[PDB]
């Protein structure tokens, strides 16, 4: 990231504005109400300086910049007109260690300003890191509009109960089934609103009465094929919220991304598949939220299948969220649909790792209009055409392989049939193999890139 | 307010984490992703520090904490177990003036690490002070719902590429549109983030060509079978920035209400208007510079003649693009504990559609897990055809009706009593087909209702 946020306790902290005029005057006003101990050192001041300083507020130093005045600094702001005197500033206080902004130049402090939507105590702060100053003003209005203004009394109001809420409930995992209900109760919200006391506390004692649910839980997740734009809103939620996510290599690191910070990542696989279980029904066993987050979708050749049914009788509650498969993925990021008028009547989507002594249906595999997709058949390419020809399929049938479907990185080939074995060649996996006259449609459907 | 947000450039400043467990190693992760000069003093390290130190990626130091790290340090974190380090360490920050946190506790810090949106240049950080953590993190979810995954491209290219200053538009008003045109054109963001530049200075000089108020471009969004929570985050986003939403009733209710407050709908849908007057809506609508959002229930390109849709537009100039949905057979299997595919059950699934007729025989082969589209008045001659060309008799059937809605319905049973099963439920439904519909019993999960 460009830069790391944090929120600083300035409260009788030395902090030092060098600059008294307009600019300086408006970082001042931030730094006095987050209570910094602030001197201002300035050639000139405006007259509101002279306001702060009368009524004791602030210390001005009237004259060129002092050095020595960062001494006992733990904030900087360089806000003079004169960049050779803010590079001073901003030198001095490299030296020492301390964070520095230049308000002129976002590139060159230590720290910038974030735009700031206030609901005390709950703050969101935004910024593009000087990069798009128009873009955080629009994010800041968009971020206004979402944040009630009351979310400031609920958020005091839950730092008033923690205490009571640390002793009630020994667990961490039940006090976050307490604030989950707390953060979503509208009448709770509306009270504290209107300061209706009898109220609050009425739905306050009830919420504590509440016996919580105990036991853990598995919910399979579908990451969807890559593309982190395309998992679902209750996949964003379950995996935002869990205690532990179980997850295997097809799933997408800007999906990793969206996992919770706080929460732990197990890898499975480039480990065995009744291996899988049992990391989840213990973990679920020992009361705790799991997210097993699944490539695609998770009932599309992803055995979720045989992760669940060793939950079922185990007592364990369970619950599935759908993902875009790969088929889906790569359809719609090839320029190439599944189904088109009647192109085809049925998409088959078929896997290619087959049993130990499994053979596919070739016989049924190449009859007319429909749209093959295979998935897992990279490495039996040549095979899959050998046994479509030689049960009817035409060889002039278009074919397309699409490789990390849905990705930044996503590659296209195509062709004819009799081609199939040489473009597998040109790709590895993940890819799917699409075969069916749905191809063609690609020139005039692709959208998203020649890779 | 009694925080003061800042964002730190911590690229090559010296940090130090104290602590080597799953705590400090989280707080390593992001402070790593910062560029941080990282040091990280502990009594034991968990194996991830040393394989990044293994990699040069930061530095270890085995022991005792010792104060002296902290020296040239610009930032500090407890991460131990152990209170009387935690606070020998926040002492040891405060006494050099080096911001610190204690993770574990708020107010013994000299700062917060908040909950943090990265779409890089650009950043969200929220925090509640400690009071709301929980809360943090509910307004980070939505914020990452939000916020398009590329947005940081944008940002990039957009501080850049002000050569063209007021280079056309003098007013801070006409400027301010063109930046709001600029920042959702989500297809310069992809175009971005793919490298594809030649596909993005197509669209970059179409912006910068184009009226000022022309955003004409087309959306195709699937919005999954109807539980709003299975529309994807790009959908949302999309249906957030249409100018117009042209939508068929296959198309939930709950997906409707995600729907930008102030974008015109324009229902499309039966009470039967045929493809071709859809076909041009979208293009007039788009024809008139608008940001045009086809939402469709399911996914677009499975039996949703989504390409249908856009032949119209590919001619006419007018850019689209397609995000695909949760599609029934999908949403179906996950909320009626029937998985289309299952260990040996299934070697293939097979979405089929409810002028031509069906190869029976092709249907009736084994080991596939048959779906039927749009099949609930076929629903008899099915069960007869499939039973005439030997599918076995006693092979479990189930339709699924409404799936993934608060009033789905799964009603189910054996091939024999495909047809009569078939009147205990009304369009829109699914029809199953296999063996692997026998595991609902063992994997329904939602309600039936
Ligand atoms: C942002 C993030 C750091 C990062 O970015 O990595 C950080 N922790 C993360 C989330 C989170 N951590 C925990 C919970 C469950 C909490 C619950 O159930 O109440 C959650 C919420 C959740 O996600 O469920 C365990 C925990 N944490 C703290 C306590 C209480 C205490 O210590 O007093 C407990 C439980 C002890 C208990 O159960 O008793 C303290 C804090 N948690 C805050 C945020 C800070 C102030 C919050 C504010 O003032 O509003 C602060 C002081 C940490 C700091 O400043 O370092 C990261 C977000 C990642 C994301 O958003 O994805
Ligand atoms: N690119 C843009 O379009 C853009 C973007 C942001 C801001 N701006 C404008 O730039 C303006 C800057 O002007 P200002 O508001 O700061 O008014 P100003 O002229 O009062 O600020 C100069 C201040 O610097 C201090 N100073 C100068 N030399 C000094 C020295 N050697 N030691 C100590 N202090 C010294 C003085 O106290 C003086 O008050 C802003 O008002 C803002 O509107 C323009
Ligand atoms: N992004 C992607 N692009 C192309 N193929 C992919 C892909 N992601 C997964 N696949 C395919 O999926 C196979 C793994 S089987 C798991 C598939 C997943 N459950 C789904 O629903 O899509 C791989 O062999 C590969 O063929
Ligand atoms: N919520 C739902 N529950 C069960 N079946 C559904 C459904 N939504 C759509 N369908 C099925 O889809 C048919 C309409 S054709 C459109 C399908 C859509 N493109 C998709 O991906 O799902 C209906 O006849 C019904 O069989
Ligand atoms: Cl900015
Ligand atoms: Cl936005
Ligand atoms: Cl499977
Ligand atoms: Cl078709
Ligand atoms: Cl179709
Ligand atoms: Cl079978
Ligand atoms: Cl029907």
């Amino acid at each position: 990231m460009d830069h790391l946020p944090i929120f600083c306790q300035l409260r009788d902290r030395d902090c030092l504005i060098v600059g008294g005029g307009d600019v300086a005057e408006r970082k001042a006003r931030l730094l006095l109400e987050a209570g910094a101990r602030l001197t201002v050192n300035a050639l000139t001041f405006i007259p509101q300086f002279t306001v702060w300083a009368n009524e004791g507020m602030l210390t001005l130093v009237e004259g060129p910049f002092d050095e020595t005045l960062l001494d006992s600094c733990w904030l900087a702001i360089a806000a003079t007109d004169d960049d050779t005197v803010n590079q001073r500033v901003s030198d001095a206080a490299e030296s020492r260690r301390i964070f520095c902004n230049v308000v002129d130049a976002p590139k060159a402090a230590s720290f910038i300003m974030p735009s700031i939507i206030d609901r005390s105590p709950l703050m969101v702060a935004v910024s593009a890191g000087g990069t798009s100053p128009v873009l955080a003003r629009l994010l800041r209005e968009k971020l206004e509009s979402l944040l009630p203004q009351h979310l400031g009394q609920v958020a005091r109001y839950a730092g008033q109960l923690r205490a009571r809420v640390k002793k009630q409930f020994a667990t961490m995992g039940e006090r976050r089934r307490f604030w989950e209900k707390f953060f979503v109760n509208d009448r709770l919200a509306q009270s504290l609103a209107n300061a209706d006391e009898k109220a609050v506390n009425a739905t306050t004692e009830r919420l504590f009465s509440e016996p919580l649910d105990h036991r853990g839980e598995v919910v399979l997740v579908g990451a969807g094929p890559g593309d982190a734009g395309l998992l679902t809103l209750k996949g964003l939620q379950q995996i935002q919220q869990a205690d532990i996510v179980v997850y295997d290599r097809l799933v997408s690191d800007d999906i990793m991304n969206l996992v919770r910070r706080d929460a732990d990542r197990v890898f499975v696989g480039k480990v065995p598949q009744e291996e899988i279980n049992q990391i989840l029904l213990r973990e679920a066993q020992k009361g705790k939220r799991v997210v097993r987050l699944k490539g695609g979708d998770p009932f599309i050749f992803g055995r979720g299948g045989e992760e669940l049914e060793t939950l079922c009788h185990a007592g364990i509650p369970f619950s599935v969220v759908p993902g875009i498969t790969a088929a889906s993925g790569c359809s719609a990021y090839s320029g190439i649909p599944l189904t088109h008028r009647d192109y085809a009547q049925s998409v088959r989507l078929v896997t290619g790792h087959l049993k130990t002594g499994g053979e596919l249906d070739w016989e049924n595999l190449a009859a007319e209009k429909q749209t093959l997709v295979f998935y897992m058949g990279l490495n039996q390419a040549a095979t899959i055409q050998e046994k479509l020809i030689a049960f009817g399929m035409q060889a002039d049938m278009p074919v397309a392989l699409v490789e990390n479907g849905t990705s930044v990185k996503q590659r296209v080939v195509h062709g004819v049939l009799t081609q199939l074995g040489e473009l597998a060649q040109q790709v590895e996996s993940p890819a799917l193999i699409i075969v069916g006259r749905v191809v063609a449609l690609r020139d005039k459907l692709n959208w998203f890139s020649n890779h």
